[PDB]
């Protein structure tokens, strides 16, 4: 599961579709943990954004950030003419407030996220498209 920090209008089609599919998984994971009696204090949340080990957990107390980003992802999918089936933002008001924080990444954090996306495309640029156009080489 990978959450990106870059503007959704700048994502390659493949990356946009992947994040649309994967971001909501975090909500379900928190629900599962809440049902198991866990609290935010039970998690080791990094103080700064990271990729890899601890990436998903970093967002456990930042669900409002994710909710707002899911709004943007859906809108970008529709803008590109993609046929997505769920066009509604998930209601997360059932999750305890301590997990529903917001977040504003610094440009240095965004640069880490951007570098990972760049690196993936560079591997085989023909696998990526933007509005269906092969602009990556």
């Amino acid at each position: 599961t990978r959450i990106n920090l870059t503007l959704v209008s700048e994502l390659a089609d493949q990356h946009l579709m992947a994040e649309y599919r994967e971001l909501p998984r975090v909500f379900g994971a928190v629900r599962k943990h809440v049902a198991n009696g866990k609290r935010v204090r039970d998690f080791k949340i990094s103080p700064t954004f990271i990729l890899g080990a601890g990436h998903v957990t970093f967002f456990y107390d930042k669900l409002e950030f994710l909710r707002k980003r899911q709004i943007e992802l859906i809108a970008e999918c529709l803008k590109r003419g993609f046929n997505i089936k769920d066009t509604t933002v998930q209601d997360i008001s059932d999750i305890p407030q301590e997990f529903r924080g917001d977040y504003i990444p610094h440009e240095a954090s965004i640069a880490i996220s951007q570098a990972r996306l760049d690196e993936k495309i560079a591997q085989r640029p023909t696998w990526y498209k933007y509005y269906g156009k092969a602009i990556y080489a």
